[PDB]
């Protein structure tokens, strides 16, 4: 529903994670966890650290 901004480059470390580039605009899918948010990066879905993204 919401959009988030990738504040840093982040390379996924596990299958459930996804990679993002600084400045990417991600779709926020699930932010119920305080440390890991599920996002859509382009056509991929996965988790990134909440600390590395900013809600828009
Ligand atoms: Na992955
Ligand atoms: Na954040």
């Amino acid at each position: 529903k919401e959009l988030v901004l990738a504040l840093y480059d982040y390379q996924e470390k596990s299958p459930r994670e996804v990679t993002m580039k600084k400045g990417d605009i991600l779709t926020l899918l699930n932010s119920t966890n305080k440390d890991w948010w599920k996002v859509e990066v382009g056509d991929r879905q996965g988790f990134v650290p909440a600390a590395y993204v900013k809600k828009l």
